[PDB]
């Protein structure tokens, strides 16, 4: 699993379940083309987005639909969504864990990169 | 001053100076059109991006060029940049302050609406 | 104003108003003795805690009563309070700004030393 | 495992390894008595701090020795350590995961509480 996403809820102190995640890869013409998508599980995690064969070097954008998540809880959020943009595998294959911590008017995202 | 940005450096414990910031507004055709831009001052703040007359309801994207900032310090960052996308409501008197806290492999952004 | 505190509310997107803050200085016998205290203003800031004459080198603890703040809003928080423990260096002109961002089950604190 | 601690390094994008953690429980006389301690593993995690039998209701303080960690990397940190103080098991046994994200002049801590 070369690309994993984990989302936590800072208001309830629990994993953010059923959060939609869309991943994009920047194409030759500087356009963001769909790459993979999914929803976080009961543990707030999303695995199996891609394979090492398909996850080649490039610039990727991970979009986390935070807005839908908060509205489903009756809270009015500030952000439309949380975005994480990074260059990946620029120097060989790496395993990426994108973690996000969510609050209505704030979020933090961290990346853990391992071999 | 309806829209203000503040950027801090969590590695050095100081404001992030001379960080380039680009703001975009989503156009009718779902395209991001340039709206305003600038660089943070010595206090890590960026004021005067727009006026209340120009800052109408809409979806905005604030892009903080974090990558250039870290490279200028000899550190290899993870993110290409930090992005904040939000809808400017305009329901009563409201000033938007977008704060960002930067680290090489992490960042947090918070919105203060007063 | 060598020591300033700023508290923000990540749930409401506003400054955390009327939050009690207690500062302690570690004494010779490794005991925490009261040093200063106050409540954040409408801007979520607390100024005038001490003077440069009184703020000498030492280990300080800034305690933010986050629990009372959340309960006053009808939310059950996780933490009893947020604590920031640091050594005031005093190596050249330096002002300390302790910023805290609050959520019911999480908080982040950052120090800006300018 | 009722009490688990996870520490990440926001500067290197990796788990914070070998970070010392001390847990205290507030005693009757309002004194902090040692409860458990350990060091984070290669994954930045610390398990087996206590058992459900021993982890009774009370106020606990989790101290993470962030200062030693940063100095061992040649960086001068701001904080002496990161502290997390909370009431636990006040309404029956719960599983607590204390997560901390570290930077030289900043840190964030989040709690995930499950049954």
């Amino acid at each position: 699993c070369p690309l994993m996403v984990k989302v936590l809820d800072a208001v309830r102190g629990s994993p953010a379940i059923n959060v939609a995640v869309h991943v994009f890869r920047k194409a030759a013409d500087d356009t963001w083309e769909p790459f993979a998508s999914g929803k976080t599980s009961e543990s707030g995690e999303l695995h199996g987005l891609t394979t090492e064969e398909q996850f080649v070097e490039g610039i990727y954008k991970v979009e986390i639909d935070t807005k839908s998540y908060w509205k489903a809880l009756g809270i009015s959020p500030f952000h439309e969504h949380a975005e994480v943009v990074f260059t990946a595998n620029d120097s060989g294959p790496r395993r990426y864990t994108i973690a996000a911590l969510l609050s209505p008017y704030s979020y933090s995202t961290t990346a853990v990169v391992t071999n």
